[PDB]
């Protein structure tokens, strides 16, 4: 058989039917001939390509398969992939590549030394030898991508290869199974089991591969029976607990002082899923202050070497948070009281306040609604002020970089029919991938995009108060127009200058059937 | 005197007092006190900060200046720097970095193996090992950046170094003057001007360095000496050479055959200033037939190293196509016969013919108006129909990667108050950098946009015919409005439906004080 | 024709006819059938392999061709590459790679991501995307290893390839010819020339690209007619200047402020074919003192690009020396007076001094002897004391990499077979590559080797003076008998433990038909 056939053959095999892309002359001759059993989705420029596959493999908790073209296609995704390294996705970035004897004097679109472009970026990176054993090179790629820490991979496909025939020995590649579903042995779990039922004022601390687990509910079970107050890790890409559950505590602040000072006085601090710590703002201090003892649980060996204290096991989050769930004793302690309602914050008849847009928010959405957040100086109120029971039920640029919630809203509603997705976003954030709104519109993909629309990179005003920066050219961005943006690549377009207008727009665009954009006037 | 102020005197005293940027957290130590003898201009996403810098530097032949945030905005402007590498474009791209204490914990926003991350798209690419040497670095980035072959380089800066104490020794670096302006020495330079004198019938092959150089002046006096017919090189980012001169004759298909073909006979091919060849699509056949000599003129090693054929000089394109134009014999030979003028082709009162838009554009700009190229399927009808006589007067997409002619035109035209830029872009092709048109309508920057709507990615039709690609997903973009994304951006927006609407719409563009947007319907 | 036919030609039609090697089996099919007009030279480890074909190189003024095996055999090399870097030896470095159906798989022997092995001590690195293009590739690197800046390349061939048929249009690459042999143009070298002429004390300062051009005589022109005193810059590869001529200030030491000491006075310095500088030991000071403006003439944009201070130009060496010895006029000034003679230290009848060694090789080496320095405490002296008055005469391991001076010297003693090679290394050095020993007893290499044996790592000691460091590890080296070593490898071998015997040995050396090796007792 063909290297095409046998690839979509090894595609299909492992679970994979929907191709990301934006496609040029390199990729033809693996997109000619396109299975019926498989679907494209074309976006307009590749970080939005990256970032829709980038939401779907979030919320399926499953590989995404992309295809680029050559270097400049791989080039316009590497800010994408920056976040999709930092949330550990799952994703498959293939590009096309020139014809093999066209690739020495580099021709148009040659991609040069192509297996270094991506990187630092990615688990893997590669261009195959021979045509023959692309499927082979392609398995290797599914497989790094897959097996824990989750990651970002990249192939480099010469175009003349598609047509040759594979191996024929490829066949072997179809049904192979990896597993990274393991924990920390017996006589060590025995251990760290004592260690926290012997804790006299454990806490817990969350961070995204709870999430990518679906360990919610065992991290729910094991907070119950320890008693113990609950964070989510800073600059948190995911959402791993209940946010309203009595345990909960919040978002930690992603500063060394502020997370020292909210864990002094635990004697253990069992930290599961996160980073130790994805700090962000100057705000130096203590990393621990002393009496407490911090384990860390993690998929990602990096992770665990480079913490700066505490213990570490490194292990599937999914087997170790059931594993610690069912053997840890019911702790007799007082279950924590939860944490107060937020505080309403007033409202005149003019432009609203953030605290106002979640508010409603949390009034009127479903109760299993999906939020993504790209509204940067309004993070704590959004986590204080939005309910989220259920998992999968938020995700925030992982690495920092703008650009990722707009395409991905898409992608995780394409993942999650049954689930309303609403993409909180900042004015200045909404520019860098908005083209991703055709693929919306294109596709009917029923995404919510509430932008706030301040006139500033608001953030970065907060940023220049620490770092005592005055004088900063490029903190305005005036005179965007978002409902002809919206209008311009087809979604319907709403408006909410006022609370009214923003409970109607968003009563509304609940009971659309195509996306919707609603742009709000907020505070500046 | 800190890294801060002995960084903005270097840059002052080497010709930089332009900042190319997006903003971020890391890069407010560095922005903060901006001097007033430089000015920002900002971008809403990093793939339009480049392009604009690139068309700046491209029209300025000098260095510009950009400032990016991190890994993500790096990542975000890859794609950019493809273009960027194969135009030689002298970009110095600065990103922003973490702390220095920060960066081994792996806080947000760092950079992880910065120096790796651009690459292989930049010369040079670096992360000072100490505050102190930081202007050293700066002034390194410059030099490698300017240097033949011109090219982007890329620094990376912990965000605490700007506020330190520089290198007291750092003023030597103020007033370095670095020269690549050199010629072949005259005993092998005499060699080359009897080969030039002696054959019976030379042709010359005109690439971008010769525009970048501004040598299109001598090179005209070098074919009229030699009485040499003279075509550009194939994929030509730029135009070196007055398209109506008797000499030219147009734009060399990208294939091997095609080349071939057109120069058998010759006995001598010049070729300056260009790789040997930039091919592209597949087109099989000789590099170059029996009876034909090739000498290349190149500023660029890694060109004369891969070139499959032909004898090859490593030189500054400036200084030897001076030296050769002014030491060569007059040729008593006939003088080559201007090429045809093009027909007229058919059309009627609906959709534009592409021919119908170039001969409009081509009877109505002004002589001095500069081109940008970024629709693809219609190339050689715009090499034909218009006449470019001035040098700095095209430019293309030097990788082939898209989104580069949008951001471009607005640097060009920046570069170039007193010359009108007229973009023409495909409405796929418009997509990848669209909000690039935001910086146009702040700093009212007046280039005009002609967006050739045809509802389709056609060149991508055209490659699937070559490479017989039937079921091809991804090929047709309906259902974008780009009268409302200029809009969105706050750039006027006419409409071309006919011949009559484009004459009105392109008579009112050219009257304008600002940037406006065209969208001109075209004949699938 | 095959690849190995076609490779081969090019080889000798670019005037290759040697190969160094260490062979695997991913080298025997191109091995095989081994060419009757090429030699190839067996060294019994890779680090020997390079260092023989740097010395090749260097000595013959032309590329030398390599062979190694894979990873492990480039990976024992890459000490000797790093050396091969700081010398700009044009060197072609090819090792055989897995056959390309296994390389995915990681068979052994399999050299993964090849081209990322050698970085970033390589000018180019490259694996063949196709058997029929292996001749390009190799064109490829034998241009950019020849190109200036010289230096080594790599190139990685699956072992497979040989026996395909090779791209029938790779008769093109066999004649190509690239010329770097450029210098400034007319008008700014008129600028520079008038500088020179104008200047009231001028300065020269030499380094080891003058050597590899062949400009030294040019450079003796240059000082004669501008009355200037000449220095060799610091940590130098080669000798560019005959030590006895008058100008002749001796080398510099490789510290920042004993250089600007050296400098202060000069208004003009004029550094040819050097770094500027390479700086070695802890010495702060001032780069330049006021008053001296520095010109630097290299051939390296990477030198150009790094220096502190002074201006540069980026140009051939041999063509910018030989224009401006003829350019400049006759300075009515004085000649330096030449440097006194070396005093004679005091010598009993024990042990050697380095300066008795030093002054007894002057007194008894032909006039044209070669040497080689590894004898790390003693460079000073050696510079002193040995009258090196044609080109050609000296080298030491350019990025101070030990192993390179017993490998080299009997590289340059097989391109140079009428001048006696003499190598001085140091007891600790000798070991490094010890087993090139083996290469001269087998080929009749008659190089002689002299070891100056004090049983200790003596430089070591003079940097923990200069450090501050007491109770340090590993600086003694007792118990090594070279003459058994020697014996072991099949070279000669005699002792020198005092001046009578050092005397009589040398005479013999001298009147050897083989390799020799002496072991000199020397003072501690
Ligand atoms: C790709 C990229 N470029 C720039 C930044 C820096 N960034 C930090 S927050 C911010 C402002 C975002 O403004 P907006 O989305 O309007 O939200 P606000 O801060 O006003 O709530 C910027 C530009 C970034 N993180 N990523
Ligand atoms: C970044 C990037 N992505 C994809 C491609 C592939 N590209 C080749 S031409 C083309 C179609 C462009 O369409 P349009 O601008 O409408 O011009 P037309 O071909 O219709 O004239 C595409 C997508 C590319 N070159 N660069
Ligand atoms: C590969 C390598 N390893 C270690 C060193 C450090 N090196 C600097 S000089 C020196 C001592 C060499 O001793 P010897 O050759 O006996 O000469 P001496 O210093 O005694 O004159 C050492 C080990 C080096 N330069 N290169
Ligand atoms: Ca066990
Ligand atoms: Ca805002
Ligand atoms: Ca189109
Ligand atoms: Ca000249
Ligand atoms: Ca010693
Ligand atoms: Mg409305
Ligand atoms: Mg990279
Ligand atoms: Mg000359
Ligand atoms: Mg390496
Ligand atoms: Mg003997
Ligand atoms: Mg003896």
């Amino acid at each position: 058989a063909s290297v095409h056939g046998t690839t979509y053959e090894l595609l299909r095999r492992q679970g994979i039917d929907t191709v990301f892309g934006n496609p040029g002359s390199n990729e033809l001759p693996f997109l000619k001939d396109f299975p019926e059993d498989f679907r494209y989705i074309l976006a307009l420029q590749e970080a939005c390509v990256v970032g829709i596959a980038d939401g779907y493999a979030q919320a399926s908790r499953k590989p995404a398969f992309i295809n680029l073209h050559s270097a400049a296609g791989t080039g316009n995704a590497m800010g994408a992939l920056s976040n999709a390294w930092n949330s550990h996705s799952p994703l498959i970035v293939t590009a096309g590549q020139q014809t093999r004897a066209m690739i020495g004097v580099e021709a148009l679109l040659t991609n040069v030394d192509a297996a270094n472009l991506p990187r630092p970026l990615v688990k893997w990176s590669y261009e195959p030898a021979s045509a023959a054993e692309v499927p082979h090179a392609m398995s290797r790629a599914i497989h790094m991508a897959s097996m824990a820490p989750q990651g970002p991979v990249y192939l480099s496909v010469p175009y003349d290869d598609w047509d040759k025939d594979a191996d024929p020995q490829s066949h072997h590649l179809f049904d192979r199974h990896v597993s990274s579903s393991v924990r920390l042995n017996d006589q060590d779990l025995d251990i760290l089991v004592k260690a926290l039922n012997s804790a006299s004022n454990p806490a817990i601390v969350l961070g995204p591969d709870v999430d990518a687990a679906n360990a919610n509910a065992d991290c729910v079970m094991l907070a119950e029976r320890l008693k113990a107050p609950v964070w989510v890790a800073p600059s948190a890409p995911r959402c791993p607990f209940p946010t309203r559950h009595p345990c909960f505590r919040g978002l930690m602040p992603a500063g060394i002082a502020a997370i020292s000072q909210l864990l002094e006085g635990h004697d253990v601090v069992l930290v599961i899923g996160a980073p130790v710590f994805r700090y962000h703002q100057y705000d130096p201090g203590q990393y621990l202050k002393p009496g407490t003892r911090l384990i860390s649980v993690t998929c990602d060996p990096l992770e665990a070497a480079r913490a700066p204290m505490g213990d570490a096991i490194v292990a599937d989050i999914g087997a170790m948070a059931s594993a610690l769930a069912n053997l840890v004793e019911e702790s007799s302690r007082q279950l924590p009281t939860a944490a107060p309602e937020p505080a309403k914050v007033d409202q005149d008849a003019g432009r609203l306040h953030p605290e106002t847009v979640f508010d409603t928010l949390n009034d009127m959405a479903p109760e299993n609604a999906i939020y993504l957040n790209e509204s940067t100086s309004t993070t704590a109120q959004m986590w204080q002020r939005l309910n989220m029971r259920n998992p999968g039920s938020y995700y925030f640029c992982a690495a920092g970089g703008l650009g990722f919630a707009l395409p991905a809203a898409i992608g995780v509603q394409l993942a999650e029919p049954e689930r309303q997705v609403i993409a909180v976003i900042g004015d200045g954030s909404a520019n860098y991938s908005i083209s991703a709104l055709w693929t919306a519109a294109q596709y009917n993909i029923p995404t919510i995009f509430v932008i706030m629309n301040n006139g500033t990179y608001g953030a970065l005003r907060w940023f220049a108060g620490v770092l005592e920066a005055e004088n900063v050219p490029g903190l305005d961005v005036p005179g965007i127009d978002f409902r002809a943006l919206a209008k311009g690549y087809g979604v319907q377009a709403l408006k909410a200058d006022n609370l009214e207008q923003l409970k109607g727009s968003l009563q509304e665009a609940l009971s659309a059937k195509g996306p919707v954009l609603i742009e709000v006037s907020t505070v500046s």
